[PDB]
């Protein structure tokens, strides 16, 4: 199967906003979504730290969590596509924090070979939300780690740029508690990032 692949910023703006029209969200999920736009570092940090637990989470920050589920219910994406998404080096473990880049800017050999050994052609489980972008956009690109997700027609995913707190991000959020495989993963050709291809499972 193919995954759509957006190669121009206007062809993506004009399909997500397509999509966004169709959705129907209350005006409560859109505040939720626009407050996760703001505040997405915290909320996701939150659910990583209690494994998806909310019960302990403020009452306000249960009914955040509570719409942004149910927002999904009305957000899905009508073809297979590619989304992209940026990364720090914390993303592969602590352990890589301070090892995953050299003094010169390159990707540590060494470091990339473990990131390899423990993550490829293996499930991971995402506590978070994902947020995600139709191209590669500046906000993001220069991260030191790049991850292509392949997201199935059918599944949960919302382009959520029209309500976002923030300008050219195309962004495309995907549901907490999803599950992807690591599909490959490799040095960029100037030796600067990590390339990684997923594939995007659901959130059982
Ligand atoms: N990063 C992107 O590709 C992207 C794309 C579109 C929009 N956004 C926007 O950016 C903001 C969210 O930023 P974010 O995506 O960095 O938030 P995040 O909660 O996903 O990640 C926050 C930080 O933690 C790291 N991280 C992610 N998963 C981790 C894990 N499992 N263990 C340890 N560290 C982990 C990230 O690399 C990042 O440095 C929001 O405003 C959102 O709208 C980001």
């Amino acid at each position: 199967n193919t995954y759509q692949e957006f190669t121009n910023i206007d062809q993506a703006k004009a399909w997500g906003n397509a999509q966004y029209k169709k959705y129907g969200l209350s005006k409560s999920e859109k505040e939720a979504i626009v407050s996760y736009t703001k505040s997405a570092s915290e909320i996701n940090g939150k659910l990583r730290q209690n494994k998806g637990v909310i019960n302990g989470f403020p009452s306000n920050l249960i009914k955040q969590v509570e719409l942004l589920d149910k927002s999904f219910n009305k957000m899905k994406t009508p073809e297979n596509i590619m989304l992209f998404r940026g990364d720090d080096p914390a993303y592969l473990g602590t352990e890589f924090q301070n090892t995953l880049l050299n003094s010169n800017g390159t990707i540590n050999k060494t470091a990339f070979e473990k990131a390899k050994a423990k993550f490829l052609n293996k499930d991971r489980l995402e506590y978070g939300y994902i947020s995600t972008s139709l191209m590669n956009v500046s906000a993001f690109a220069g991260r030191p780690i790049i991850t292509k997700f392949k997201v199935a027609k059918g599944s949960k995913a919302g382009y959520i740029d029209p309500i976002s707190a923030f300008a050219g991000q195309l962004e495309m959020l995907l549901p907490r508690h999803s599950t992807y495989h690591i599909d490959d993963m490799r040095l960029s050709s100037d030796g600067k990032q990590i390339i990684i291809t997923a594939t995007m499972m659901g959130t059982a």
